[PDB]
């Protein structure tokens, strides 16, 4: 089986987590204790150099970066479980959506997260100014997917996708903060956030979340 | 041909053109104006509405994002020009440093380009300070990076990718200051830098450069 290294509290874990629950790929998870540094100590750094979750390792192959993991998941087991792609050359417009989950969606919203939800576990409180202000960005760029979300039913085509997928551990983490009415006020994407977080395979992430 | 939205001046946009240039691949730029805000004005708010260069037009997909655009590019056109993928299972070790970029040298990077090559263009001032904070941070990716390069010619395997090709504009544009030194202190670095800046694909697009 595929190894993943990494923790279920991760939300870059819970990416790749999504991603084989859906491509219904056998894999076992290789606990990272973060609190305890391993993922900065040996063997963890060894996989990934930058002392981050997560890691995998399928057969002779070592990778890292979830969004890498999980499109090599998406292509190397293509033919099992969700199809992820698309056909013909609408696998450009998923390479679209997938750089505009990580390059405006994904540096707002992580701090988001790590202000709201991960400070507050080890003790710190949230720099509520920072939040604002991320949120305005936020907003910006949520208004721009209310207007794609118009148009199409998921963001790089009628059907889900990797596009869509990736944004689902941090859209499900400000779920449970203030910032859900940033989701909730948009019509489009609020029912977008709807059908991607009610999917069977997030479903499993989530029973994994204590 | 394909036409290209954007700006000569733009490292997005530079990332694009050295994909065009190493595929062979016939396009027009299509010049925005940024001092102007046309990026921000219709048509071009149609084409990448983040209001950010650049956007592509290929017959009858349109595109933005300088990763997407540059990946789509390589694929559709793959039998053309330089070869930029990698036989087997290699891709996803190109995913790999591909996400590499994206997350781990573009922010901090892509703050130093700002600093100290487009703010002085601008009428905004160098904040010294935080260039050398940004200094630490990209050494340590960059350290990462000399570890990897000496087991591997380019970052993702023995050849020159899309890996490697997205690094260039911010590369180039950090060689004209002194975080230059980052790179020079870094033996492999160095001279993985100079076998990517100096390879002919990446001299037509600097040739554009007034
Ligand atoms: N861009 C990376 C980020 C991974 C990441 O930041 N993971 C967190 C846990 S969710 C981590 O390991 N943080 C520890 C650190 O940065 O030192 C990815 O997508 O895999
Ligand atoms: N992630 C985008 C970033 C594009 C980008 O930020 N372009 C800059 C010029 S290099 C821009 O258009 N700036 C105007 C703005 O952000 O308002 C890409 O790779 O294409
Ligand atoms: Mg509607
Ligand atoms: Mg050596």
């Amino acid at each position: 089986p595929l190894k993943l290294h990494g923790s279920v509290l991760s939300t870059n874990t819970q990416r790749v987590l999504a991603t084989l629950y859906e491509k219904e790929v056998e894999f076992e998870l290789v606990n990272v204790n973060l609190g305890a540094g391993e993922h900065k100590q040996e063997p963890h750094i060894s996989l990934n150099p930058f002392g981050q979750v997560p890691a995998a390792v399928d057969g002779d192959l070592k990778l890292f970066e979830s969004r890498a993991i999980s499109q090599y998941v998406a292509h190397q087991y293509a033919s099992k479980g969700t199809q992820l792609g698309a056909a013909g050359n609408g696998y450009a417009t998923i390479l679209v959506w997938q750089e505009v989950e990580s390059h405006q969606f994904d540096p707002s919203a992580s701090k988001l997260v790590w202000e709201q939800v991960f400070k507050p576990v080890f003790g710190l409180p949230t720099d509520a100014a920072l939040v604002a202000e991320t949120e305005v960005t936020l907003g910006k760029v949520l208004d721009v997917y209310e207007a794609r979300l118009s148009q199409s039913k998921y963001l790089a085509s009628d059907s889900f996708t990797l596009a869509d997928l990736h944004h689902l551990p941090n859209i499900q983490a400000l779920l449970g903060t203030p910032s859900k009415k940033l989701f909730d006020s948009r019509p489009h994407v609020s029912a977008w956030v709807a059908s991607i977080t009610g999917r069977p395979a997030w479903g499993k992430v989530l029973a994994l979340l204590p």
